[PDB]
């Protein structure tokens, strides 16, 4: 199990997907691979799972808490954080991790704040929902619209691919403020984009309220919500991996889900060392009256 973090794992030769003839156990031995990696973002997070017992043909189970886990490793965080259910999920290790993926995990999307303080976000997410029908350039565009807000807004955001059909732009924060005010701020910058581009920009939730444009989405900055962890992957036909790009690079770009679990090592080569989200961990920023004022 030396490339498995020393888990074993049932049914080894199951497919995940088909499309790519991926197995149970290459999915095991991804995240054995690059534990680190995804670490980078679950090490300090609560965590919810995206299990598919039979594979991405079959359906899936989004799961945030858990009675009596069998992953070893996997720690139960307490219930007081959500009363009237079972124990939160976090995971802060290699075994942990590919523990959950022997026991179905596919996915893993983390909360916006930490184990230091669950109380006080320390970023906000802003996700680019496009048309299906929406040409490719189209989002392109409205990355850089977004990233021009938040540049004259004084904000460092840090984007990656979804690994589906958009862009993810994360925002770190200091915990200088609470769950409301978080998600009133990512949702007075959605409705700021709307109100100078409507013909681009909706911030109104529904496809039907976004026909022909795209959503800036900001519901996932509530308490006990998440977004896919940069490096994750999604279970969706070829595996693709959401992953972080330079700005620089935006245009170069022709999908959100360009990249897979077995392209990513490829990624990783071309880039040799340099990182898109190296300024992350250092980043420090807050929510000023300036800001809002300019909202
Ligand atoms: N079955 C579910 N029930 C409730 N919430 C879910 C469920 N599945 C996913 N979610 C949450 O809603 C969000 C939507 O995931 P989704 O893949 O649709 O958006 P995405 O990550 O941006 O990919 P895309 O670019 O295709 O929109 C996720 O971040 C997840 O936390
Ligand atoms: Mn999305
Ligand atoms: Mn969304």
């Amino acid at each position: 199990r030396a490339a498995t973090a020393g888990v074993r794992i049932s049914h080894p030769q199951r497919l995940i997907d088909p499309s790519i003839q991926a197995s149970k156990l290459e999915l095991a031995e991804f995240h054995a691979r690059y534990a680190d990696l995804l670490l980078r973002d679950l090490r300090e997070r609560p965590v919810s799972l995206v299990r598919g017992p039979d594979g991405i043909g079959g359906e899936l189970f989004f799961q945030k808490h858990a009675a009596r886990l069998k992953i070893p490793g996997i720690v139960q965080l307490d219930p007081a954080l959500d009363p009237g259910h079972p124990p939160l999920l976090q995971i802060r290790s290699a075994e942990a991790l590919v523990g959950a993926v022997q026991m179905g995990s596919i996915e893993f999307h983390t909360w916006n704040a930490s184990l230091a303080n669950l109380e006080r976000p320390d970023r906000f997410v802003l996700d680019l929902d496009p048309d299906p029908a929406l040409p490719w350039k189209r989002m392109l565009e409205a990355t850089q619209l977004s990233l021009t807000l938040l540049d004259e807004l004084g904000l460092r955001a840090f984007l990656k691919t979804s690994g589906g059909k958009g862009m993810h732009l994360l925002v770190p924060l200091e915990r200088r403020h609470g769950w409301d005010e978080v998600k009133d701020f990512a949702q007075a910058i959605s409705q700021h984009l709307a109100r100078l581009m409507p013909e681009r920009f909706s911030a109104v939730s529904g496809p039907r309220n976004r026909v022909g444009k795209i959503f800036v989405d900001y519901l996932r900055n509530s308490r006990g919500a998440s977004t896919v962890a940069a490096y994750s992957v999604r279970a969706r036909e070829g595996l693709p991996v959401s992953v972080p790009v330079f700005r620089e690079e935006l245009d170069s770009l022709q999908g959100a889900n360009q990249w897979n679990l077995r392209s990513l090592p490829q990624r990783l080569d071309e880039l040799a060392g340099d990182d898109p989200w190296a300024d992350y961990a250092g980043t420090r920023q807050r929510i000023s009256a300036a800001m809002r004022r300019q909202l």
